[PDB]
């Protein structure tokens, strides 16, 4: 993924918030 003007923390919530729970 790509985190360009953000954090890691959040940036997972958006490329990283692939969950089928």
């Amino acid at each position: 993924c790509s985190c360009k003007d953000m954090t890691d923390k959040e940036c997972l919530y958006f490329c990283h918030q692939d969950v089928i729970w």
